[PDB]
């Protein structure tokens, strides 16, 4: 039942804490793939939310070395659609399980969420 | 103890040119690009050293000191903080935490001084 959620926007980010918060979920949050990279060992969570309209880290990389270091505890990647629909595609292509796109409501986050670890 | 370095640099050339002369001093060398890659192979190369770019455009140096303190990571590599135009940057990761620095430019003995100082 561990979830960690990264995305840059630290508004979105608790807002999102908030819904899985009242699902009862223990969350984590990043802002960053450095932070994102420790917590997936350091917390070692089932499920990742991975916001593909960070600047600063790009989402396909990140589902990239995931797979390509062997690592262990690998959690099931909800990928967080926007802006791009290429990226999207090609993310879901390169290893995301499933996706949310903009906008999505909170029972569709719930949903997914479910559907993803039953 | 053991002779694993991870290099964390956006630049390929100069990850590669700092772990050529790392390699030639006979150390085990990783490379990590960005800080995903950097904070993954964290776990699963388990550096003695860290080698830390300060001017990477999408990584922020700072971030990634805070947050080995913060979450509280076993086995921590030391911190070799790699620094260029930004002296209150360096100051502000050395305070932080970081363990040594070296300056941009530099030579392969000075990088290498660095590197068997944290170790000695």
């Amino acid at each position: 039942k561990r979830i960690l959620v990264v995305d840059d926007d630290q508004a979105m980010a608790a807002a999102i804490e908030r819904v899985l918060k009242r699902d009862h979920w223990q969350v984590e949050i990043a802002h960053n793939g450095f932070d994102a990279g420790i917590k997936l060992s350091t917390f070692e969570p089932a499920i990742m939310t991975l916001d593909l309209s960070m600047p600063k880290l790009d989402g396909l990389d990140v589902i990239r070395s995931l797979r390509q270091n062997k690592v262990a505890n690998q959690p099931k990647i909800l990928v967080v659609s926007g802006l791009d629909k290429a990226k999207l595609q090609q993310a879901v292509t390169e290893g995301a399980d499933d996706y949310l796109e903009k906008p999505f409501d909170n029972d569709a986050l719930l949903d997914r969420i479910h559907d993803l670890v039953n």
